[PDB]
Formats: structure tokens, sequence, C-alpha cells
């Protein structure tokens, strides 16, 4: 028992008695593209916070920096308290969604190399397209900070593609967001689940939250997969 | 004036000559709105553009900036050197406006310092697109020391128009360029600068420009030509 910070649409984030942390609560909600179009979807907390807390976990033994600690329950882990960088960090891996419609392209075209796209965390702004300068101009960061967000979150998809693909599973693009410790430094937080990454089974099946928007199934189905596939590692 | 066609535009119809680098740029009198959807005829407008466009090119010149300029044919017409358009449309901000304040969410009329620089694909069908550095890359448009050096030229390009609207009392809020590859293969800065392409305030905030056209202010070649006098009174 302890303080409500800030309420998400798929998170809930609580205090502790230690400043520097922080427990996340994964919850049932799930929202479409933007115009929020709101559904809540049972287990989904659950999984989501499994898978993310495995993904994190494996980061954490591979040493890449992260806000995790511990899964301390289905609904919930213990997360380092970190500052947030309101800048989405996306690499991309394949056409898809909104690179696609940016470039009238189709879904499923490799790159090689992967492209990395900056997003303003702000949902008032509808969580814009931003270059280098844009960010800059923010205040959000300047040089240095930057190339160090592309540079780790470049060491972050040759991981993860790895592992996913040992587990039949192309990491088509993801979505990062990352934030300042109690001392300092930037540090990949946030979570890492179907939610926020594209996930295509080797015949195009969306293992991924493409099936919440685009309607192709029901989402715990495809979620359950994922996660089962996972403990393959 | 009699030779084929290369391509027709919304503004301008560029023909060809007997010399396979020189390219005759003609300056239509059709003005056109937002993603295409809207156009106008407005009689002058070419002529108006044509002169605007030609005076700065010149300028430019003088002050050792590249450019694709050679002369004025006539009220329609300038020559100009045949490039391999950079299908890159380069805007460079220095006030914020328009879409930077669509996407951002503030007030047009905000000064920025340092001012921001904004690639967009040259790619109709795409409505233009905004894009960043490696969708450049992707799109095979340009290498990084190319990419670099589009920068660093749009911006003591501003340096230069900036000024030269401060003495004639004039806003820069933006523009918008374009440049392509000379018969040499050296990058050269082209296309036109017309207030089609730029944004310029008035001191009262008033509208020197296109803005006229699309929100629909008044009727544009009043102050396009206000804006051709004002620069007469240059150098
Ligand atoms: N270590 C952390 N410290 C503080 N905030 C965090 C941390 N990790 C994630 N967050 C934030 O918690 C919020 C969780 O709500 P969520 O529903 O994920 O947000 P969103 O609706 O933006 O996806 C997010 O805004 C995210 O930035
Ligand atoms: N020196 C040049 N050589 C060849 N093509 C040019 C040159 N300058 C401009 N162009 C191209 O000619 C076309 C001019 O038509 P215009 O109406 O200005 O185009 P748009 O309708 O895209 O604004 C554009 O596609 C432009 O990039
Ligand atoms: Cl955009
Ligand atoms: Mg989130
Ligand atoms: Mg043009």
């Amino acid at each position: 028992s302890k303080q409500l910070i800030y309420s998400g649409k798929a998170k809930d984030i609580y205090t502790t008695e230690d400043e520097n942390l922080i427990i996340s609560t994964y919850k049932d909600q799930a929202t479409a593209f933007n115009g929020v179009k709101k559904e809540q979807i049972a287990g989904k907390g659950v999984l989501n916070n499994q898978i993310s807390s495995f993904i994190f976990e494996k980061l954490n033994v591979a040493g890449v920096a992260t806000h995790f600690v511990e899964k301390l329950s289905d609904t919930e882990q213990l997360n380092k308290k970190v500052k947030i960088i309101p800048l989405e960090v996306v690499l991309r891996n394949y056409t898809a969604g909104s690179f696609s419609k940016r470039f009238g392209v189709d879904e499923g075209i490799a790159l090689e190399t992967p492209i990395v796209e900056f997003y303003y965390k702000n949902d008032d702004l509808d969580d814009p397209f931003i270059n280098d300068e844009h960010v800059k101009f923010l205040q959000i960061a300047g040089d240095q900070q930057i190339a160090y967000l592309k540079e780790e979150t470049r060491r972050i998809n040759e991981l993860l593609k790895v592992w996913f693909a040992e587990i039949g599973l192309k990491l088509i693009d993801f979505k990062l967001e990352f934030g300042f410790d109690k001392d300092g430094k930037i540090i990949l937080a946030d979570e890492f689940s179907p939610d926020n990454c594209r996930l295509w089974d080797a015949d195009g099946n969306h293992m991924d939250k493409d099936v919440f928007r685009r309607g192709l199934g029901e989402l715990t189905d495809v979620y359950e997969i994922v996660w089962e596939k996972l403990q393959e590692l």
C-alpha cells in the first residue's frame, strides 16, 4: 500500500518507501490508434507484465541498463524510478503501419540498416513525429544525448531481434522510452510487450497489438502464444 | 520563345533550349492551395513572381551562392541551368508559423533561435510528407556529407535573405528551398524564391505572401506587388 503518481492507458504507477523506487501495475485497458477507442480485455495486464518482466531481465543479463528490479506480482513489477524523456524512440526493421503510410509502400519490406524515429511523447500534440533539431528546440536533449538514444536502441534491436528469431518471430519494429535515474544517467524504462512492438509470424501472422486495431482476432490469444514461445529461452 | 515541354508543374512550365544544359522556366498565373486541393487563376501572379525570384536569385549570385539562374528572359520567363532536381523540399524556420505551429501546438509568431531546418520528400502522391535524415538515406536521395551540405547552405542563405528583408522591413518567418545537380554534378540552388515559397510578415504582423491565398485574407497580387516595390528599394 502506497501512493498513485500517474494513471496511464496501460499502467498505473505507485510509490514505495524508497524515493528512487516505483511499483508498476499493468492494467487490462486496451486502446486503439491515437483516437483512443477504449476496450478493457482480460488477462492482458498479466501477459504484458510477464513478457515485459522477462525481456527486461534478459536485457539486464545482457548488460543493458534498465529500470527493472523484479516482477513482484501477476499485475505488478518493481522498477527504478526515472525522470521520463518525453521522446518515444521507434526503431524499424521492416516497413509497416505509419512508415508504410508515410511512404505509400507495403508492409513486410525489409530494411538494412534499420531506421530510428523520435516522436514527442505528448498526448495533446498527438505524439507527433519529430527530428533531431525539434528535440533540441524542445530541450529534451542535446547532441551526445540524441546520439546515445540511437546507439543503444540499435544495440537493443540487435539483442532483441536475435531472441525473437530463435522463437520464430521477426522483430518488425519497436518503441522505447528512456529516462534519468536518481544518479542522472539514461536508462531503458517503460515496458517491452507486444503492445509497443510488432511481431510477425514466419507466415505473416501478427503476434502483436495489430490484432486489436486491424481486428484479426482476440488479443490475449496471440499474447498467450508469445508468452509461451518466450519461455523457450 | 518556341521549344518543347520537359514537365508541367502547379506554378511553372519548364521548356527546353538548344543548349542541353539550359532550361527556360515559365512562371504561370496559377495558384494552388494545400494539398493541391483548391486552385485559382490569378492574373499577374507569374510575372510578379518572376521578377521577385529573378531579383533574389541575382542578388544571391552576386553574394556568391551557386544557383540555376542565368537571366530573366521576360515577364513570364527566365533562363535557368538544367539540374537533376533533389526531390527534397528544404524548409528553414526563423519564426513559428503554420505546420510547425500545428505539430507543436503553439502560436504563429514566436522567434526561434536557432532556426530549424526541415526536409519534406518532394513527391506529390505522398503529399510531400515530412521526413528525417535517415529517411533520406533510405530514399537514396543523398549521403550524409551531402545532407550536411544542404543544411549549411540553406543556413548561410537565410543569413542573407533575412537581412535584405530586414532592410526593407520584412520579417522572414520561413522559406522553402529546392536544390539539384548541375551538368558537372555540383549541388546548386534552383527552383524559385517567390512569396509562394516563403513567409514574410509585416511589422504589424500583416501577411506579405501566399498565406493571403490560403487563409483567404484578401487578394494575392496586392501584397506580391508591395513586396516587389519594396525589393526594388535595395542595394
Ligand atoms: N521508471 C519510471 N519512472 C516514472 N515514470 C515511468 C517509468 N517507467 C514508465 N513510466 C511512465 O509511466 C506511465 C505509464 O502509463 P502508460 O499507460 O504506460 O503511459 P502511456 O499512456 O503514455 O502509454 C508512462 O507515461 C511512462 O512514461
Ligand atoms: N533548374 C531546373 N531544372 C530542372 N527542373 C527544375 C529546375 N528548377 C525547378 N525544377 C522543377 O520544375 C518543376 C517546376 O514546377 P513547379 O510548379 O515549381 O513545381 P511544383 O508544382 O512541384 O511546385 C518542379 O518539379 C521543380 O523541382
Ligand atoms: Cl508528420
Ligand atoms: Mg506505454
Ligand atoms: Mg515549386
